[PDB]
């Protein structure tokens, strides 16, 4: 029932805080573990999410959690070319990733996504819609699609309010959604590198 | 340069044929599927060369895009062929498999279930042939663009122009079908979100192929593209 402006306001308010770092992999694992709690707090404030069953809420988070960690990292790193801002006290370039096998490949995918965000001048209002789509789309039922349809309407609203023509609205919408396919691919490659997954019980306890 | 009408027409004429298996036992099934996929790959090359704008790229970039997209294109073709056969995967007209036939190999049933679910999603959306060939062209151009110099920049800018062109073509098809603007935007998003699941399936399918101990080599794809 929310309007597009009210949808945007809710998602912006819900944004998780930036956490700080507490052997490089140990710091990153500890950081991701602490970020998960705040992610679940964010998810509960995504309009429509808590109308789902608790079993379905966990399934969506089980499928989306790493994608959400990555798009958050990519957003944070967007104005630091060639570097990944894991935390304000953990800025790493790709040279540091060469120690572990298979790290630099995922590092490079994340950097290229950050460069893409930079070239499209992605705005914060668009970013929080994108993150909400990952949450609802990744594990997907009728309720989920009309929440997804509402987020789509909100993105179209933001682009028209920004002055884009109808054609540019369609084109930018498509461009943003095609990036989500690459984020899923990065998440899959990231899962493989990590093989680690938050248990159903752990996610359930965090929700309630 | 093409209109949306002309883009649909070109993609429709570029469609590869539906191929058959040999004219049954679970033991021989992997060999049959591997042979079918190997033959389909040859036709997928010639389809790709006919997707508007693809042959404007360098041959190295064409190989990279196909190397990144080939399994996704095989899977979405399988999902399309199966869309009118609930509960079954139509690998070929004479090779129609159900879930129970997919439990012989470990890990096969998980991917089989995912492919069936996508087929059911296509069915629920009443996906049209004209929208399908657009989605397949998007997979080819989008899947490898984020993993590629001045030449690379011009190539990526070209790809995004062609992808913009296909987006307009999808919108035009939806408007021609009488959808409101809101329904056009919502169906466009619904279509492109399915692409994320198709990438997920192909990642899971690629893992399963490496567990048998596999992929079209660079030389092989180059050899086919470079006529
Ligand atoms: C959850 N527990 C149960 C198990 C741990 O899973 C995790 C999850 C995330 C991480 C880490 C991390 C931390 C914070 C962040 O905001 C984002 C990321 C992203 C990234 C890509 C995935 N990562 C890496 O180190 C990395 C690897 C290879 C290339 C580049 C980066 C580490 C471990
Ligand atoms: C190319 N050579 C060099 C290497 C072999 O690569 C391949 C590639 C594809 C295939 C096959 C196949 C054939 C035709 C088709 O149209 C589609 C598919 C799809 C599918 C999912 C991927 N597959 C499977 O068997 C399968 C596995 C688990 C669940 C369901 C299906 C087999 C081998």
């Amino acid at each position: 029932s929310l309007t597009a402006d009210q949808m945007v306001s809710a998602l912006l308010d819900a944004e998780p805080p930036i956490l700080y770092s507490e052997s490089m992999m140990g710091l990153l694992t500890n950081l991701a573990d602490r970020e998960l709690v705040h992610m679940i707090n964010w998810a509960k404030r995504v309009p429509g999410f808590v109308d789902l069953t608790l079993h379905d809420q966990v399934h969506l988070l089980e499928s989306a959690w790493l994608e959400i960690l990555m798009i958050g990292l990519v957003w944070r790193s967007m104005e630091h070319p060639g570097k990944l801002l894991f935390a304000p006290n953990l800025l790493l370039d790709r040279n540091q990733g060469k120690s572990v096998e298979g790290m630099v490949e995922i590092f490079d995918m994340l950097l290229a996504t950050s460069s893409r965000f930079r070239m499209m001048n992605l705005q914060g209002e668009e970013f929080v819609c994108l993150k909400s789509i990952i949450l609802l789309n990744s594990g997907v039922k009728d309720h989920i699609h009309r929440v997804l349809d509402k987020i789509t309407d909100t993105l179209i609203h933001l682009m028209a309010k920004a002055g884009l023509t109808l054609q540019q609205q369609h084109q930018r919408l498509a461009q943003l959604l095609l990036i989500l396919s690459h984020i899923r691919h990065m998440s899959n490659k990231g899962m493989e590198h990590l093989y680690v997954v938050p248990s159903y019980d752990l996610l359930l306890e965090m929700l309630d």
